[PDB]
């Protein structure tokens, strides 16, 4: 109803592919409505053959966690587009937990990541981006069709701890997504990290059809207006209250 | 069911536990699935309260985690892999991390995944991931491990050449993608140096260590474990086991 024209508005507003706006109430209620109505929008979005990314987290979880059981294949294939979280998040929202269990629901195959999304040394990291296996996962992101992929806003101490967490603050650092960092006006900016990371790169994930960020509150505002200003997501999916934070 | 085969095996090879399905003509899959089944029932029955529990990768661990019993209590159990992924080489289907997180949803336990791989392209990228914290914690629980689940591997994977040298080195089988000839002796291979996963005096300390497996081969992988003592159950049929004391 209102929702539906709160969409509207904000596909007009940020050229938009396709936005779902949910109502929701607590939390962790509206985390599983947007995952709910996010996993329909993805459902026909679809097309046979897609190479479909995950990030890693509690909102691309709620997505996968109510996709549909599909009963017959579409030719899809699922890939991590983060190195895994080294610890970081309980094994459910693991991205490859995601992956593995959107597969199954999507009736797909999936390629899952044996490296880690961060790795403190340059030398090890850029090793490992030269083995065959990063390759082939890297070269599925090449050629990504759609990505799921939520944003990272000021866990944001839990993944970069105190002493990170500064820079990206003293940055002026909005979100992240896949631990890529940008401004409140979509600009990148590099980080402490910038060199340590084996994830997609903000290049790559914009050439992919539909790049689906689910986020949601005023807290997480810069984080997903940046990415929206920054087009590294083109669909969004998201609560009310949000949307109308996005519209002022 | 087989209780003179199981007995014969644990007196022949020193073994706590054993398990021998009856495989009447059924062919493969079929046959490992009733090992999956009953062995599941064997670590259920073995576990103790708050036992860290370590997966190897691979469809014969595979079938028994899938046949593990819904608990409806949690027994503090935590889940891990002892090996590291599988860069690939294997279906997302039997990854370790697909097994271990599996296992630990079935055992109501909590699950810690590895984000590192059991294969590396040199020795100089193996032993910076060993350095890392993520490494070092995972590792902690190899050291104090109380139950294993492992497959036996047998002569692809490994490709070619490799293979080549594992035969000319007199390998007869493999535990998280460790050598061991058909005494049971350890060999060192051109992977050791490029190999993340549990040692097997680690996997020695656990208070079972229990291994799936059958073969078709009088000389198989199995004789080897066992020799070694490199697992101290068996979950296995009633063909392998005739074979095994034949």
């Amino acid at each position: 109803n209102e929702n539906l024209w709160l969409e509207q508005q904000l596909k007009q507003k940020f050229g938009l592919k396709d936005v779902v706006v949910v109502s929701g109430e607590d939390e962790e209620t509206q985390l599983a409505m947007m995952g709910l109505h996010g996993a329909q929008l993805l459902d026909r979005l679809l097309e046979p053959g897609d190479i479909v990314g995950f990030s890693w987290g509690r909102a691309v979880s709620a997505l996968v966690e109510n996709l549909p059981q599909a009963g017959q294949s579409r030719q899809l294939i699922c890939v991590p587009i983060i190195g895994g979280p080294s610890g970081k998040l309980e094994s459910r929202y693991h991205v490859n937990t995601l992956t593995y269990s959107a597969a199954a629901k999507l009736k797909g195959e999936s390629h899952l990541a044996d490296f880690p999304a961060l790795l403190d040394n340059p030398l090890i990291r850029n090793g490992i981006m030269q083995s065959q296996h990063f390759k082939t996962i890297s070269a599925y992101w090449d050629n990504l069709d759609i990505a799921l992929v939520g944003i990272g806003s000021p866990n944001w101490h839990a993944f970069y701890g105190g002493e990170e967490s500064d820079d990206l603050n003293a940055r002026q650092v909005a979100g992240d997504i896949c631990s890529r960092f940008f401004d409140i006006h979509g600009a990148m900016v590099e980080t402490n990290m910038s060199e340590k990371t084996l994830s997609i790169e903000m290049n790559k994930l914009k050439q992919a059809r539909y790049s689906i960020g689910i986020a949601m509150s005023e807290e997480k505002y810069s984080g997903i207006i940046g990415a929206l200003r920054g087009k590294y997501i083109n669909c969004l999916v998201t609560n009310s209250s949000t949307a109308e934070l996005l519209l002022k």
